């Protein structure tokens, strides 16, 4: 089920052409994740308290159009795929226009922080979606 | 024929996990294919000149294993196809122990830095590579 | 009084190796609140942008007195407390959801056209 | 004793002004410090390890004149003060053709990071600077 979270875009998110810095959407799609999890509870406690790190293993992303200084921009985020220790989350970003700007496909790896390799999908986390 | 980019990890590239940001690396590859056009002579003076700027369209990143602070890194970066308006980089990062740690695969455009619509690679860069 | 409050969510991105926020984090942090205290006032980069004027940051003291971490939701304190000729200094603080004061900060800024302006009339109206 | 630095700005240092981002001089400070403290053989990474670890109390940073992309800088660097707990960094940035560009003053504590408490500075490290 999707999930919607706004971000607005500072001098720090752009680079010197005026549009937004390729890596800053890889952060704003970060952010998304993080607040959809934190709308289910799976905080950063709750995940440690069980366990928990969530790594990104592949991430894909395709770029169509900039977003400038000072946009109010929504991401979408939804998750299309749980396996034994990974997610897909399946995101993008629109403008205030409703203009598709990019496009990610993110492979999460749920592992151990302290040595981080892999570790089944917590039953919580797959009955909640 | 392989480019070679020493990293540095610093602070700001890493997070709390104790490990270097996952959006850190796309900054790192970034440096890298513009040190190995630099390399060649295609500074950002020269490519103003011809009126060309390159933008990501893009990109796949494969994450199999953590740098950390202080790490020197190697980015490998090659480009491995040349289209009408577009090059593709393949580049992967290996630590001082030559641990293969993530790689990339990077769609790069060719615009006019005016409109930022494609325009047809610059025959000296065809030619170069 | 200008004091404008603005909400930041700490995010990985703006963690260290350490297990706190980075240091340079906060700088951008303070200049996130100080834009949203101009569109708060009516100022909004697009209409700054047709008044022909920027801003640049001239000097900054920032004092560090204890850490944020991942998750926090903090509380960025903003006031304009000088104006002159060019120039105005906007004073600064973040504090945590239990009003523990993290940070604070004394920033020098000057208008400078997209070179040094003198501050428009309206913005020192304003303020 | 002066330690100096180079740094090259890049894409993702610039800012839509043009010009690097205001926030981006104070990590190119940090990196020069750590440089400075790997050039006299101590890794902040080993030294986490050992609960030593050094954070910012007070810095303040006065911006003179701007970099850009591809400039190639030189960070300065300078140990001025070191007592108890603290040090005192002073640190200046230079562009190619030697224009000052920027100064900072950096107070500098070492903490134990697991309580994030203040700490005496390890012997060997005020061994090595005087
Ligand atoms: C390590 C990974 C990061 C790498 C480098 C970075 O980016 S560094 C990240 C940015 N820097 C920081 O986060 C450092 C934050 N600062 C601190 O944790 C602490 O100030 C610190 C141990 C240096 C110093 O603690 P001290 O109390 O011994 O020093 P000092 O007396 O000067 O502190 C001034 C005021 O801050 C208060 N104070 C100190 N620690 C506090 C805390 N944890 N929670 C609430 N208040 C605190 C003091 O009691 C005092 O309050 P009163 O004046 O009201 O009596």
């Amino acid at each position: 089920t999707l999930f919607r979270w706004p971000v607005r875009v500072y001098y720090e998110d752009t680079a010197a052409g005026g549009v937004v810095y390729h890596a800053s959407y890889v952060a704003f799609y970060e952010r998304a994740r993080t607040e959809m999890l934190r709308h289910h509870h799976f905080s950063q406690q709750a995940l440690m308290a069980e366990r928990v790190a969530f790594v990104v293993r592949k991430m894909t992303v395709e770029y169509y159009a900039p977003a400038r200084l000072d946009d109010m921009l929504e991401i979408q985020t939804e998750i299309t795929s749980m396996r034994g220790t990974s997610l897909v989350f399946t995101q993008r970003i629109v403008n205030a226009e409703n203009t598709l700007l990019n496009e990610a496909e993110v492979l999460v790896v749920c592992v151990d922080p302290l040595k981080m390799k892999p570790r089944a999908l917590p039953k919580s986390i797959v009955a909640e979606f």
